[PDB]
């Protein structure tokens, strides 16, 4: 029926499908998404921050797309007149031990070409955020916030305007040259090749492939806390902490929203379910397969204490606010409301390392391909990652 | 925006909305559904059998709606030309004890006048691969895609001017000629209307508490797992083969029915689900788990029928036990001929005394406010809601006309 | 250097085994190690205390011969040592026609095993023996009785000590090491040491765990089956005069929840067959996670659960809600209710299971592989045929015969 | 009728209290009821075996005065009875500058508590006492010794029996009833009974459960904390000559995992502070649903967990994966790897907790609320100040003073 299929209606699957039709406006392309609308998971439950690229090492690949995709974003945001707001980000350090890591963030940032990286300290901290403390802080006024779920549906609007079709409520679940079946009998779409970009199910899409199970996706939920509208003037822009460089998580941070709300998060607690957006939502066969994975216990043998304290502050938010008072001490417990959350698609190898790079796997064979992982931030680098994915398309599939 | 809104895109929520607009084309009616499509839960995960009424006591409203629903169904299926197959229904009895419970069903079935029962003894001509000692021949029974006819209910509802709101998860009722306002999960998605009706099925109790209705009764999920008979032995079952069920429970037991595509599926069973929408065994929700266990009526029913609940659970853990039970009817089926298939969840209502509620349950908030008196909740409907959909719709329409003055 | 033979186990099996071996060989220096404070602290001290006559067992096997011979040896032992006992009758009652056909099989097995002296009593003559019990047909056995089997174990140790034997209490055997006496036994306490030539273990609930400390395989495995009891209050103690047993399923060694009087006049209801979540799990709450991750990971557990999990869940369900247990007992005594019962103490069965899932009921002797010192000289009795209390003296003669053959004792 | 006063509890506190009450009153028929088979089979028999000098305790308090006097009273008792002991000397190391400020606060407290020959040393002088141990600064208490408190507990019992006292072993107290001897104590066995006039219970892990039998409130409830130890191999035992303690968090009574030699020459690593899912839960898998459901339904449990859940989870994490435990130990002696240790025995702490969630470290005497014979003649010592073993002789004299005023003896 078609010539190319992109399984997954996320910001990665939409930007990759939008990029490949502007390349060649000749192929009949389709997008398969199991939910009603696009950006219903990771790209719909993110912090909304347009990252600049500070934590990443110079000369890396992750820092290449992050600085590029951020520039490609602001270009696409003005092209489509997408509402955005350049708020700026202050990476505040409390102890001197965080300052030593904060200077490593500045040294790694000057080489990634981040616009207007300034290291402030002292009374110059409150001139940008008047309610935040700290000893030293790193300023990046080029960072902004935007509705990434709104940019994702704008990617599909462009994709649909170029002869593309977005098959929604299509939950994939066969050579006829390939035919993709679904949950409803009779729901089948035939095409030449297929590219799968599932979020927390990219590992399960490998089984249809014939790919090896690894790297398995480990769900890490990121809970957000809503600050009451009474005292939201206390947060003007992004207020990030200095995280542990051993983990890709950046820590619970103060970030404004487009509607004026101030969400505090996200955290990094292990989810008992792939799509486990709530604590009580537990799937037995989805964690027994996650805990029997050889790479989990390896990482658990070294980082269990860091995961337990994330869940301890999640069970008792009085401990969470106590840590947040290091930055804004004028925040009480009666000002906090438990809001929604998102779950990360954390890839992991059998050695216990959270996968950092691109992961493309193929078994059906050769005709399929699974972007099982992409460098983060996937939302900021979306258009940049969409190019690198599109350049892996014409090679294996022989396109154009 | 509208004058009446039916919360729930199930088969009884779409049939009630279809009936209320055909009776009153002067009314702007809307339908709010949280899923993407209509009939996504109970109406889309059922055995598909067009029941005729046998297990139901004569003179009961439950027995009257099923005999009225089956004639309205075949008439509606012929009106829209929806594919259906009228298969036989043999209620086979094995032991002599099942016979004493069975000849009650015949006299109970003929009393409600179902055309046309025939007591058989000595079954290889309606079902050659089946066994037993005595059964009932119900040729008027049939299979159907209840999920497909539910979309036809919504198609008729949209043809007459009604709007179907999909991906609309009712989260909050508020006060605003349209006093009540319904809120969705997405910010900004709101609908103002005059009066509200909720047919949330599995969330009928949860939706009722948002208006002011008590926790009584509560919806207790009972999963109905199905086993798919392999393609090499689909010829062993021609029509529906039902067992002789225990009258103390509304469940009809694991039975043999073909689907519209010719596939023979074995089920469903009756097992407590640890989640309202727990279609799989691993998927459990703690707050919904403890909501069912902390209910006063749960421990009361468990104090008298836990052996039967653990009976179905043990047969679900080890399917070889389920095979030994199904071999009483067709002994030519082994563990190598079945596979794990899909399932459905029953929206079983339970009172504070542990009794599974069966009759109609309409409830509204206490007082004379806006959210009260204007929002009526249908917390339960007599089974089978799929077959009796058109008959229940006429019953619900009369309740809406009486409660909301139309 | 200490003893010639050491018996690890203070129960009725190990005590009778040590008593029998010293009576046959007065020159032997034999010792007994018990991990608890006193003899008969577990199975032998938490039982129904009924002296079985040997009805349920098939004719021709050894268990049928051991129970009847052990019962005769018991009454002569109780009369010799002046031990109190009441020869209360046993009445196996059937309530429906299905249990009648199976009770007829119990009559043929009882008359072939020569149990004195059964009679098939009709439903009209049931109250002539039990004026409150109902039923359609029953099987009477007037020569069974009740006795404090825990007290009989103390008498076995008293005879063992009066022949020169030593009983080491509070001695928890933990490891065997090589040393005239090349076997050294170590306790849990530092310095607890006993040198011996040959060891015989009757660990009961830990028979499999003791065997693995020598070189024996994990099979057979000891699966704990707790037997809970109920206390019928005094206000209705007169409704039961003797023993009222139900007609059990022949597929299981469990005899079912029965009415049994005690030596103090009490009436106990039980025991049931509840899977204990602990080797010594006498209560419903005490769980040992490691004893679960090994009892379920055993290849034979799921094989038995695949066929009889509904039977075990039935016993657990009637324990969670005793109103279901009351209705079952009302088939026999229909005028007791939930206000007349109290939860009492329980016992845990040392149920031996093979790799195929079948509950073993024969003699299982095991020793380490090879020709080492820990092997050959340490023989483990993994299982003894039930009832261990009634067949105690009979099993003791056969264990002593096995010890003489295995250890070359003059 | 039988005795004048009985002492429920075979531990070192119950034995020393019964020993003290009969030395001051030789005409008092006193008995001791112990549910186990031997004396000191729980806390008094599964401890670190250290004779504390009195460092971490606040000066001027009762807890600081009992340990200092009890240490001198014990050393005099051991020399009198010729009980073997070794003075190894404690050494508290600070690894970073954050712990050195806490270490100096321990110095000031130790000086005020009159700890003999306490000196503060640092990097150059620590290898002079412990060559294999690293660190920034150290607090050297050379008079801290080790002893077998289980052997000392039995020496208390033989002294209690020399003066006419009776020790009832395998006596599981299960029920108190009314009858010159008005109160009757019931055992777990039938007919196992004893009568007396007054009762003093030192149940340790069952301090509260014994008090509930005579009408006392549920508070304070005993919360079980397991103290796990690790056995260092005999090869590397020469690398630890004396006691090596870390700088503990002053917010908790726990002293942390420490290096400690024993009488037989073994070097044990511990104890830790993991929450036991069973009151007598000496192993990881030993749980009890009844003893746990009531442990969670206690109002103070959620409060204490609401503020210190991470400290307890970190201890459990270092016990689940011992590679994290040896890493924390390599901050002191880095030559010890995972191949040098193996899981050993453990002990359970009878930690008392109030309704607000604070770990009570003071005396808690309780009696029945009514005015009957049970509610006025059974005094329950629901908690004793830490440490119980070192302060054994000092606590016994004040417990004897309490029962002398409570019962007018
Ligand atoms: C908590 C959180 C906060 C974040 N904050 C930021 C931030 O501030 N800035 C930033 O730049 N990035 C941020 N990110 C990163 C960014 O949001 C994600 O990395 C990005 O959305 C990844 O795109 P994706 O399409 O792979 O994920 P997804 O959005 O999950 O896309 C996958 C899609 O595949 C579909 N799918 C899955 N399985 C199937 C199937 N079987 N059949 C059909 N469809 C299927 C799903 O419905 C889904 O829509 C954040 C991520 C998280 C988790
Ligand atoms: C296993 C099984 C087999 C069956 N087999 C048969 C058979 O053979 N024959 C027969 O006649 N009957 C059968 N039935 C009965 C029949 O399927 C049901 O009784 C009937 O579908 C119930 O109608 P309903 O509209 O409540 O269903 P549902 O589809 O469950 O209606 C509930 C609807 O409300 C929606 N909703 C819930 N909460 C909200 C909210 N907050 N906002 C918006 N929408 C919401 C849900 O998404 C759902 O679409 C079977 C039932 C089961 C469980
Ligand atoms: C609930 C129940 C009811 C019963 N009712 C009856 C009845 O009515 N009539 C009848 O005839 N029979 C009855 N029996 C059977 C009888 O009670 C037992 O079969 C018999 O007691 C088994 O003897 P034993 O010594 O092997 O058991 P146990 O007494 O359990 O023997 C094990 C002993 O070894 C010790 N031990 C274990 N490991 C070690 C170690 N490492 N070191 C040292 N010591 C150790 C234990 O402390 C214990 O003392 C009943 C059994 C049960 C469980
Ligand atoms: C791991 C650990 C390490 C320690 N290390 C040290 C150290 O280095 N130095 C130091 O000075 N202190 C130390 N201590 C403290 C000291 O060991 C204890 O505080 C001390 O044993 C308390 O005395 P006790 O009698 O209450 O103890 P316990 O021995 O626990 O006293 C309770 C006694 O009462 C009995 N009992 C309970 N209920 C009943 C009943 N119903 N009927 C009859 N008897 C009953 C018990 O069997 C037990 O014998 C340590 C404690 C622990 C847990
Ligand atoms: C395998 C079983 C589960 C183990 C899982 C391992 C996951 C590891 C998660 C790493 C933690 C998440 O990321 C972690 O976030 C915390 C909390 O914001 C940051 O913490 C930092 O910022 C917070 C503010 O939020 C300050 O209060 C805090 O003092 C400071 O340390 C850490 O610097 C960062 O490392
Ligand atoms: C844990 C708490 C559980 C709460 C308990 C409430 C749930 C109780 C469920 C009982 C109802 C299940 O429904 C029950 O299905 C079984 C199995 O199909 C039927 O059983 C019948 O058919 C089966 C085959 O299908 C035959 O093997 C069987 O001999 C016959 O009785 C029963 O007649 C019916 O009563
Ligand atoms: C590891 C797998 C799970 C455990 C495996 C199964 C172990 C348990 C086997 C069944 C338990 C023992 O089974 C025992 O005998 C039968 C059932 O067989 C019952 O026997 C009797 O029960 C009651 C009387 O008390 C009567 O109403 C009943 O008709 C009759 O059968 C006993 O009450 C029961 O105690
Ligand atoms: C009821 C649920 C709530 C959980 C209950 C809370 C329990 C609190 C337990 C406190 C922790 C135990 O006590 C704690 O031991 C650790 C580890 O030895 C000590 O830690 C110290 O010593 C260790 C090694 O011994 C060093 O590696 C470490 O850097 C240093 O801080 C802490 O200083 C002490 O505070
Ligand atoms: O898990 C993370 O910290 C990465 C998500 C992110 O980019 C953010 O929230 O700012
Ligand atoms: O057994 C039930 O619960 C009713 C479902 C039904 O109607 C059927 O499967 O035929
Ligand atoms: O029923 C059992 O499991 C055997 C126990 C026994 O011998 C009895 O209670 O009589
Ligand atoms: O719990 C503790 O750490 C205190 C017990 C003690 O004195 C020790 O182990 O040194």
């Amino acid at each position: 029926d078609y010539d190319l299929v992109v399984v997954g209606g996320g910001i990665v699957g939409a930007a990759s499908a939008r990029e490949i039709v502007l390349r060649h406006p000749s192929l009949k392309v389709a997008v398969l998404e199991k939910e009603c609308k696009l950006a219903k998971h990771q790209s719909g439950h993110n912090s909304g921050v347009i990252h600049a690229g500070i934590y990443y090492k110079p000369g890396t690949l992750k820092a290449r797309l992050c600085v590029e995709g951020m520039h490609l974003a602001y270009a696409y945001l003005d092209e489509k007149k997408i509402p955005y707001k350049k708020t700026g980000k202050l990476i505040v350090a409390t102890d001197e031990k965080e300052v030593k890591l904060l200077k490593d963030l500045e040294k790694r940032g000057i080489a990634n070409n981040v616009p207007d990286l300034r290291m402030i300290e002292g009374s110059e901290i409150q001139e940008i955020e008047p309610y935040c403390q700290g000893v030293m802080a790193l300023h990046s006024p080029h960072t902004g916030i935007v509705d990434w779920g709104l940019v994702t549906e704008h990617y599909g609007q462009d994709f649909k305007q170029c002869g593309g079709d977005i098959y929604l409520d299509f939950n994939v679940s066969t050579e006829t040259p390939v035919t993709i079946h679904g949950a409803k009998p009779g729901q089948t779409v035939r095409t030449k090749n297929v590219l799968t970009c599932g979020g927390l199910q990219s590992d399960l899409l490998a089984e249809k492939t014939g790919c090896p199970r690894d790297p398995r996706i480990v769900p890490f939920r990121g809970e957000y806390l809503l600050l009451t509208k009474e005292k939201q003037h206390m947060v003007k822009g992004n207020i990030y902490p200095v995280p542990d460089p051993r983990f890709p998580f950046l820590g619970v941070h103060f970030t404004p929203r487009m509607d004026g709300s101030i969400w505090l998060g996200p955290n990094a607690v292990l989810a008992l379910k792939r799509e486990g957006y709530t604590w009580g939502d537990i799937n037995l066969f989805e964690l027994f397969d996650a805990l029997r994975y050889p790479g989990f216990v390896k990482m658990a043998s070294k980082y269990i204490g860091f995961g337990l304290s994330e869940m301890s502050k999640s069970w008792f938010i009085n401990l969470q606010i106590k840590a947040l008072q290091k930055y804004i001490p004028d925040i009480t417990e009666y000002d906090i409301q438990r809001g929604p959350a998102g779950v990360r698609a954390q890839a992991m190898d059998l050695d216990g390392n959270l996968v950092d790079d691109f992961v493309f796997d193929r078994g059906l064979a050769k005709r399929v391909l699974h972007c099982r992982n992409a460098p983060s931030p996937g939302a900021t680098s979306s258009l940049a990652i969409a190019k690198m994915i599109a350049d892996k398309i014409e090679n294996e599939f022989s396109i154009g």
